[PDB]
């Protein structure tokens, strides 16, 4: 069963105590380590950060610690776009100027592979042409891989891709049948389904619909998106469920109505730490004096509200009916973004280091 966490290249930014860097790394916490994001110059795989060489050693250097820790390099993510992956894919030169680069890239600092994390083909701005060139990348990279395992001696590198849980995304860009195939495995980003982008409350990542739900809305949950990617043609032992180990909050109309589904005037108050409204960590979360915490018994994820704040998020029960539920579905595993988002080293929720991936650690094993 797989574990695979996220680890992001901004996090050392973070204020304080949130500081995070790879020696906040637990090296045997995780089956599987992703770093992101890597970025692209000149149709080749690429740095963001001014220290990412130094980091990278340090990140591949825990496999020295644990030899069987699989590590990947996840080039993309929000920030970075769709046009750079469009222009790169557009022809056979630039996909193996791209696919060379990521080979000696990756072999350069010791990677075990690569993580697509295109956001997303088809989409924001990607045309639908993307669809299949996406098809084609993804083939490519696998055909590559496959040889150079020949030619160098080494384990063949792997090759995953983060992957969205919404229909439109979904038949927009994505030939699941055809890529799963050539994937190692599949992190479907299974939360982000409500938020402060929404006039009324909803849970960041809940398990299954409201009995109230119905239509499109009915679709907005996990046990909807594994389905959906499972129904298209992804073999369940490679799709790796997403779990967020963080929440997404709202600031309510009236601290009267605290109801899911109640009016919302816009994104909650950032947090102290992760400074992004509509967001906190879990580490901010359970930092809450005085509040009121609930369990949204259809859903089966909890919220908290204080004031006129309210926010969904994850905890160690629901991380616990989501590890069951994935076994239940016989997936491959479960992912988490992201590392430096739960309590990494216990200076706020008072349970020890890593909380919630502790948690989801010991439950899959």
């Amino acid at each position: 069963a797989k574990l695979v966490c996220y680890f992001t290249n901004w996090a050392q930014y973070r204020q304080g105590e949130a500081r995070f860097l790879p020696k906040d790394l637990d090296p045997s916490l995780c089956t599987h380590l992703i770093y992101a994001f890597a970025g692209m110059t000149n149709h080749q795989l690429s740095t963001t950060e001014w220290n990412d060489e130094t980091l990278y050693q340090e990140f591949n250097g825990l496999k020295k610690m644990n030899p069987k820790l699989k590590t990947l390099l996840a080039i993309g993510g929000w920030n970075f776009g769709t046009q750079k992956f469009t222009d790169m894919v557009a022809t056979a030169n630039n996909r193996q100027t791209f696919v060379n680069s990521a080979i000696r890239f990756l072999r350069k600092y010791s990677f075990d592979g690569l993580d697509l994390d295109w956001e997303y083909p088809g989409s924001q701005g990607s045309p639908a042409v993307d669809k299949e060139r996406f098809t084609t990348l993804v083939q490519d990279l696998a055909n590559a891989f496959q040889q150079e395992a020949q030619t160098s001696g080494k384990e063949r590198l792997l090759l995953s891709a983060a992957v969205p849980a919404g229909q439109t995304y979904v038949d927009a860009g994505y030939e699941v049948d055809k890529i799963a195939q050539n994937l190692d495995f599949v992190n479907l980003m299974a939360y982000d389904f409500h938020g402060s982008w929404e006039k009324v409350t909803g849970h960041n990542s809940p398990l299954y619909k409201r009995q109230e739900e119905s239509g499109a809305a009915a679709s907005l949950n996990v046990d909807a998106a594994v389905q959906q990617w499972l129904q298209k043609g992804t073999p369940a032992s490679k799709l790796i469920l997403g779990m967020p180990t963080y929440g997404r909050s709202f600031t309510l109309a009236s601290s009267s109505d605290t109801r899911v589904g109640a009016p919302a005037t816009g994104s909650g108050t950032p947090g102290p730490f992760t400074k992004e409204g509509g967001m906190l960590a879990y580490y901010e979360v359970c930092s809450w004096k005085g509040a009121t915490k609930q369990r949204i018994q259809d859903q089966k994820v909890p919220y908290i509200f204080r004031d006129n704040q309210w926010v969904g998020f994850d905890d160690v029960e629901s991380f616990k009916t989501k590890v069951s539920y994935l076994k239940q579905k016989g997936l491959g595993g479960a992912m988490v973004w992201a590392l430096d988002l739960d309590d990494f080293a216990g200076f706020s929720c008072n349970q020890g280091r890593y909380p919630l991936i502790q948690t989801l650690r010991q439950e899959l094993s």
